[PDB]
């Protein structure tokens, strides 16, 4: 084809909400993809704002979806945030077991069809922060956080090629300063972390 297809899959992160231009985290990786070579570089950006996981797992069955996963030389993903925080994070544990029950079920089924649309093709599976770790409730939310990653990357441990990203510490320190006015969404510079941490794990040659 002579040309690099990236796919970039999921929620509001991946379509860059909360960014001051409409880079995003994918923007910012394009930006260090080009100075390795001349290549063209395109970008499929398939993310939809209010998607979970259950959305993102039906999404993949269209047929014109699965044609450009299959074309797809890198794909790049968040999902789960809007998993998580539906509604400010639910205090019911039962709810939240049974979010996360369906969540990583999900997560296994949508690994398993992005692998079988391409077998080849390296997955980003970016992972989440704690946005609201400067409130009271920060420690419980902290711990509900990593919990959600560490089952992430258990289940992208079960598949070849599917990298677990994190995104944790990179919002560890100061963490209103990377984050959009809805103390939610990251802001231009949170976006430019991720996107440069990402692009530092691709090598082209």
């Amino acid at each position: 084809d002579g040309e690099i297809d990236i796919v970039a899959l999921g929620d509001s992160l991946t379509r860059g909400t909360g960014d001051e231009s409409g880079k995003g985290y994918i923007g910012y990786m394009v930006d260090e993809l080009r100075q390795q070579t001349d290549e063209p570089i395109r970008v499929t950006n398939l993310a939809i704002r209010g998607l979970r996981s259950d959305g993102l797992l039906r999404q993949l069955g269209q047929s014109e979806i699965q044609r450009q996963i299959a074309m797809a030389d890198l794909i790049v993903m968040t999902i789960g945030g809007n998993d998580l925080f539906q509604g400010a994070l639910e205090w019911n544990v039962k709810e939240l077991d049974e979010a996360k029950r369906q969540y990583i079920a999900n997560l296994d089924r949508i690994f398993a069809l992005l692998r079988r649309l391409n077998s080849e093709a390296v997955i980003f599976a970016i992972g989440l922060y704690n946005a609201a770790s400067d409130l009271d409730d920060a420690k419980r939310t902290s711990a509900i956080v990593r919990d959600w990653n560490f089952a992430s990357a258990e289940v992208a441990a079960h598949y070849p090629n599917i990298v677990a990203v994190p995104t944790f510490d990179l919002f560890a320190l100061h963490v209103n300063d990377y984050l959009y006015s809805d103390h939610f969404h990251p802001n231009k510079e949170g976006y430019k972390r991720i996107g440069e941490r990402v692009a530092s794990l691709i090598t082209l040659t």
